[PDB]
């Protein structure tokens, strides 16, 4: 029950984090077709497809996504404390590290929200691409939650 509580929330966090990461993939893919000077020549129709896809993404979508991710991380923390207090001669260090990584994620995701809200582009250009630090910061949560999941799966 308590284990399901923690692991269900982590799974919900993982899902949004994976989304963010996939969203970066989509934007990069189509942006490179639209780029006047970078990447491989695309046909006019790929370029038109790119404009329409890129219009599905905005600064607000990204902020909303991060706020949702942060909420699931904070429910993950809470569930982690319950599981932690519920000691049998000593806490598993797997449990401790999970909580530790989660605490790290929370500040890192909060920081990224504060960072992104002051971007000036409202369109897809609020999303950084790798062609840079922020690009990496945005997809780090998936890795760390992938470790949180791994640690609680015994």
């Amino acid at each position: 029950f308590k284990l399901k509580n923690i692991t269900d929330s982590v799974e919900q966090a993982l899902k949004i984090a994976k989304q963010i990461k996939d969203d970066l993939d989509i934007i990069e893919f189509h942006r490179i077709k639209l780029s006047n000077h970078y990447g491989i020549r695309a046909e006019e129709h790929e370029k038109q497809t790119a404009r329409e896809e890129l219009s599905k993404f905005s600064k607000d979508k990204l902020e909303a996504d991060l706020k949702k991710l942060l909420s699931e991380i904070e429910k993950s923390l809470n569930a982690a404390t319950i599981l932690i207090t519920y000691d049998y001669g000593g806490n598993l260090q797997s449990d401790l590290s999970a909580k530790t990584t989660l605490e790290a994620l929370k500040t890192e995701v909060s920081s990224l929200i504060t960072k992104i809200q002051d971007f000036n582009n409202k369109d897809h250009q609020a999303y950084p691409t790798s062609y840079y630090q922020t690009y990496q910061a945005l997809r780090n949560p998936y890795s760390k939650l992938t470790l949180v999941k791994d640690l609680l799966t015994r």
